[PDB]
């Protein structure tokens, strides 16, 4: 599993509220999270799917 699997997820310093995924290790699971449009760090993905193919 990649490192950055690991990472909390970052919201970022943006205004937009853009519905993204990340890998929550500790749940097992890829769960949504607001991203802000800027500023993205690596466990930010478009999809459910995206991420568990990643992280999984």
């Amino acid at each position: 599993r990649p490192a950055f699997c690991l990472e909390a997820p970052y919201a970022g310093p943006g205004a937009a509220a853009i519905i993204r995924y990340f890998y929550n290790a500790a749940a097992g699971a890829a769960q949504a999270f607001v991203y802000g449009g800027v500023a993205a760090k690596r466990n930010n993905f478009a999809s459910a799917a995206a991420a568990l193919a990643a992280c999984a």
